[PDB]
Formats: C-alpha cells, structure tokens, sequence
C-alpha cells in the first residue's frame, strides 16, 4: 500500500436508536473484561425492539476507503429474539456496484473459544465521490472506522517468524 | 415458458433479472411484492430472486439489471418460470466451438 489512514466514518455514539455499548463476548477479552471487535459495532436492540437501520456514508475524502462490516449467525431463533428481538433479518448494502443483501443463517454448531455464534465479515472498496448504503434490522455488525487506501503496485505476505 | 432446441448445433441463451430499489418499485413495476425467476436445463437447477438495496445512480439508475447465461445443447429444452423482475430471451446465439484464442486489447 502507498497510503493507508484509519478515519471514523459512523461514530459509535450516533445510534441513538440502538444499543452500541452491549455488543461484547469473552470470546474476545481486553483487561479481564469482556470486549470486541475495536473497528466495528456489534449493535444489539434497544428496549426489545431493533428499528430498520438505514445509514448512508459519502466518500468526502479524495482517495478509495476499504470499508468492512459483518454479520452475527446466532445459535438458535431464542438467541436471535434475545438479541435483535425481529425473528426474520436481512442486512443490504449498496455502492454503485454493490448489490448485497446478507441473511443471518442458523445452524447448531462447535463452540470455538466459548461461542457456537458465528460472524461472517465482508468487505468493499469505496470510490471517493461514491456512497455506501446499509439497511438493517438485524445481525448487523457495523462499521465504526474505515480505511483511506492508494495502491501504486502489489507484491505479497511473506510468512516468517523473524 | 418453455424452449425446445430444434437446432443441430448448441445454442447460447441469455435472460436476467431486475434487482429494483424499494418495495414501491417492485410493486409498481411487477406487482406481487415477493417474487422469483427459475430456469431449468437437463444441467441447469437455478432460482434467482431479486435483491433490494439502495444504490448509487449510474447513468440515472439506482436499480440494477444482473445477466446470466448458458449453454443449450442439440434437443434439450429450458424452462423459465417467474412471477416477476424477468428480462427474457428474445434472441439467442447458435454456437459451433472448434477451438479457443483470448480476447485483444487494441485501439487499431
Ligand atoms: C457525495 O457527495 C458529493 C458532494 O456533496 C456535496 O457536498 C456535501 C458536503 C453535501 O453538502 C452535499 O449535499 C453536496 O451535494 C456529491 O457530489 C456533488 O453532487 C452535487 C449534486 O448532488 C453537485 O452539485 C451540482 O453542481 C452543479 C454545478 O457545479 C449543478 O449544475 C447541479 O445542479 C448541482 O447543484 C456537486 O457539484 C457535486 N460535488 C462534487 C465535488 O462532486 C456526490 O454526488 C455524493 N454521492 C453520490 C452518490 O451522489
Ligand atoms: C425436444 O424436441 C425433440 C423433437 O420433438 C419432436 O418434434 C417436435 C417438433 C414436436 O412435434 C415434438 O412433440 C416431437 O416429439 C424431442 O425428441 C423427440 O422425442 C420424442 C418423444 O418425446 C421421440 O419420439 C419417439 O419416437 C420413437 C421412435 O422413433 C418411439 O419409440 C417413441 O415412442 C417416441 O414416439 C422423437 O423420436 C424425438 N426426436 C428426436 C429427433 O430426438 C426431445 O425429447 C425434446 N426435448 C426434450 C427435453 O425431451
Ligand atoms: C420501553 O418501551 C415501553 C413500551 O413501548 C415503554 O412504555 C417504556 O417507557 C420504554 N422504556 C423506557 C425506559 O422508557
């Protein structure tokens, strides 16, 4: 990469219709606290009800942003009421090529480091001048902070315990 | 609708799907709010549905057209069913394939 630059494109703190400070696991420990994900939000409902989302996001800056979001398969539809409260969720989301529309997919599954939930991350490159559109009314792990990215030339990983 | 290939040699069919941007759309255009389009060959077992999502406009458009293809040998037949969003065949291609090359990138 020729340039990369964390930026804050949906602040956590502008859901006021859902609850953004609850979306936490063991399975990923800070202090001795439970914790997540730092760059995404694991939005939960708020008062038994998780209302549509609809958050739009404008490429404002003058280079490509890498944007990721994700979405929670639960365990079963009690762990879905519990969490999102709407028994049938969808996550969409829209750029001027994106056509998406993610559904939330329960199976019954091994616990890995605790959880038998599974999160599903997906990702997109945001042109400047494009917007990105996300629809949710559940499932939804939502970006807080994205990537600024130019690309001038490509090599590859390099694996090496040096 | 139904398709017999009556031809000797295969036939390229094209059709596609309307995603639309809001459920207004949909009913506006299609009018059955949850819709569906299946093809079927002898190979073939495929059930698109349409995907709503808000999107950019380009060239005016937020709503996207998706294409899909195949190959359709000597005397099979392919089956459309669709309730809605369907953009059919009109015209298909006859195909013979002896061989294989790459596609140029030229300004001549
Ligand atoms: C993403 O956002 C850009 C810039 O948006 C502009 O600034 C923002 C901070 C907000 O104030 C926006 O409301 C504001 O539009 C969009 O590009 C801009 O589009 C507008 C029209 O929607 C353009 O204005 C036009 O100006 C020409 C003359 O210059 C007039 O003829 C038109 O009638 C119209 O007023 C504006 O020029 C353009 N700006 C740039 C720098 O491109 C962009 O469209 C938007 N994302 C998407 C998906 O559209
Ligand atoms: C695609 O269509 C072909 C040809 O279809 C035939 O001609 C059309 C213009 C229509 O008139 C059709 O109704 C007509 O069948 C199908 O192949 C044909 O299948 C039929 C049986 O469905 C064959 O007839 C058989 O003939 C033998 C003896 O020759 C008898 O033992 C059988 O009882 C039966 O009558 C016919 O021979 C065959 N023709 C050719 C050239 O293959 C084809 O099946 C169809 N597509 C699919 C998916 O089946
Ligand atoms: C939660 O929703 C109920 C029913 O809609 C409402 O009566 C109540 O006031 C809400 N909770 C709070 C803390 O206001």
């Amino acid at each position: 990469i020729n340039h990369f630059e964390k930026i804050q494109i949906i602040p956590k703190s502008s859901w006021s219709s859902h609850e953004a400070s609850l979306g936490v696991s063991s399975a990923c420990p800070y202090q001795g606290k439970s914790s997540f994900f730092r760059n995404v939000v694991w939005l939960i409902k708020k008062n038994s009800t998780y209302p549509t989302i609809k958050r739009s996001y404008n490429n404002t800056n003058q280079e490509d942003l890498l944007v990721l979001w994700g979405i929670h398969h639960p365990n079963d539809a009690a762990e879905q009421t519990k969490l999102y409260q709407n028994p049938t969720t969808y996550i969409s989301v829209g750029t001027s090529t994106l056509n998406q529309r993610l559904v939330p997919r329960i199976a019954t599954r091994s616990k890995v480091n605790g959880q038998s939930g599974r999160m599903e991350f997906f990702w997109t490159i945001l042109k400047p001048n494009d917007a990105i559109n996300f629809e949710s009314n559940g499932n939804f792990i939502a970006p807080e902070y994205a990537y600024k990215i130019v690309k001038k030339g490509d090599s590859t990983i390099m694996k090496s315990e040096l």
